[PDB]
């Protein structure tokens, strides 16, 4: 629906690849025996923080374009 | 140590979340992007992550001073 | 500027939120406290605040210097 | 259900009083004619941030106690 600026696209793709790499790390850690509950929670929050950052970039580009409301709101909620 | 059963369930759930994350990557690697669809997919993945975080916290809590609480709050905050 | 009707609705909703907030204050000013209820009341007040922010955001959006506009918004949304 | 430490109680009380003071400020600002949407959103976010701090205080106290139910807590979180 939008031809995203390659710069924002490549930037978002980099942050998600990182998020993905990080999630694969948690998956591997979950293969170990002495894995701590707190470590899992912390790392999950880290992946979440990275996704939020990508969401902001996408939201930014979406708004700049349109600056529709119900659909946007529905997505933010 | 995180319960082995929760560990297994967490692995299964995060593997799917990881697959979902790659779907978002593919959406971005396309020149045309539906920003709101992407925002929704991101929230969906965040929701799946939250559910696993919820499951691990619950087991960690059912299980259960200063050190304990301190580490938990650190993980939560 | 923020729609006059929105400012009005926002004041009414925030006045109740404030009244709710004082209730949490009274709960704490009590030597005996139900932690779980206090956590629930807080989340309830947080929800009322969110609904007001939601209303204000919506009106702000329905209305819409693109660059500057988005910059400020994202700054508010933080 | 719990005889909260006067120290924590007075601290949570002080922070809520400030939160309330801040909310009454927003209410007054909403009486002005040139109020900006972003300012309201920002200040509301500030009130929320202060409420989160009091909750983290109440949660820490709740946890220390019970570590020394899970459904009710999760339910509240």
């Amino acid at each position: 629906h939008l031809h995203l600026d390659p710069k924002v696209r490549e930037e978002a793709r980099r942050r998600l690849l990182s998020a993905k790499g990080h999630l694969e790390g948690i998956l591997r850690m979950l293969e170990d025996e002495k894995v701590y509950c707190v470590d899992v929670l912390k790392q999950l929050k880290a992946v979440e923080g990275a996704l939020d950052r990508v969401g902001e970039m996408v939201l930014r580009a979406h708004l700049k374009d349109h600056v529709i409301v119900e659909e946007l709101m529905e997505a933010l909620k």
